[PDB]
């Protein structure tokens, strides 16, 4: 292991949640850079996020220069650590940048290791944004939090779109293009995202289900994925209808304004 | 092999089944050698041929070949980039 003794102590204190030890180590120490990581291990922030330590994670986020903050956010969103998600969102990096709204792959020049993972890739698919991941997990609280920040799952373009961006994405790595479209629609077709996304979510769910069915007809390659997503939308519609216990609710669901 | 076959042939077959169960482990397949998908495919083919030959433990060898097929499909499935797909679909 290339790590030294003091950074090993700091990493184990953060991973095991020794808040006094972590605070002592990170305060007024010339050495012990906060973003020290093992060769094939996890950052201190990633360790304090994977195991829920809101105080330790907050102390780590107190430092201005920290690496893999986006990866810590994705780890917290993948889990139910709502307080950790809020703390990471409160970091100045997300607040004063387009980092939160846009995906790790296409947000910016991405020179900084913001969403980066251990060595090579990202924890999840590079196309998965925080809001898409939250919808994937159906994390209602996290989905609502990201919506309040303006982070909305952007609807993918039509299958027969001919604009410059879609064509450029189609030219190289078409498999990743299809995977990204499937992930985006999986985020849109989340019951949590459907309910919390916009007013009249039953109509939105019906229209999205129809669009997914048409895409299943068109693609003829990922037909099971789109059928599953349309099934999710149908389940959401029937579930929203089912919970009605009054005739006025039934009439409102069976016909809008 | 002949000396092992002379006495306790049932234990001989049991030992061969256990050794192949060890080889056809997804953990051993992944950690055993470089290019584990090719190794898994070849091992699955060998297990299927042995299932044809034995005609006594056919279910065991079919199960092991199924384990190798599951490992191959699982390693393929986790690909999220076209370069990974191309590398899996054809080696060096
Ligand atoms: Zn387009
Ligand atoms: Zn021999």
């Amino acid at each position: 292991t290339s790590l030294t003794a003091e950074e090993e102590r700091f990493l184990d204190a953060a991973e095991y949640g020794n808040i006094p030890v972590v605070r002592k180590m990170l305060e007024e120490s010339k050495t012990l850079n906060v973003n020290c990581v093992d060769y094939m291990g996890q950052n201190a922030l990633q360790l304090a996020v994977g195991n829920e330590h809101l105080e330790v994670t907050e102390l780590l986020l107190k430092k201005e220069n920290l690496a893999r903050i986006g990866d810590a956010l994705l780890l917290a969103i993948s889990k139910g650590y709502v307080r950790i998600v809020e703390a990471i969102l409160n970091h100045p990096g997300f607040a004063a940048s387009k980092r939160l709204t846009l995906s790790p792959c296409e947000q910016e020049l991405q020179d900084d290791d913001f969403y980066a993972y251990d060595e090579d890739g990202t924890r999840f698919s590079p196309d998965i944004t925080p809001i898409i991941l939250a919808a994937h997990c159906q994390k209602y609280e996290v989905v609502h939090m990201l919506l309040m920040k303006g982070a909305r799952i952007e609807r993918p373009h039509d299958y027969f779109c001919k604009c410059g961006d879609c064509m450029e994405k189609q030219r190289h790595d078409s498999f990743s293009h299809s995977r990204s479209r499937i992930n985006a629609y999986k985020g849109l077709a989340s019951p949590a995202y459907l309910s919390l996304s916009s007013e009249d979510p039953v109509l939105t769910a019906l229209e999205l289900s129809n669009e997914l069915a048409k895409l299943a007809n068109i693609e003829k390659e990922f037909k099971n994925d789109y059928r599953k997503l349309s099934m999710q939308c149908k389940d959401f519609v029937v579930g929203v209808l089912d919970l009605c216990r009054d005739s006025e609710e039934v009439e409102a669901i069976l016909n809008g304004d």
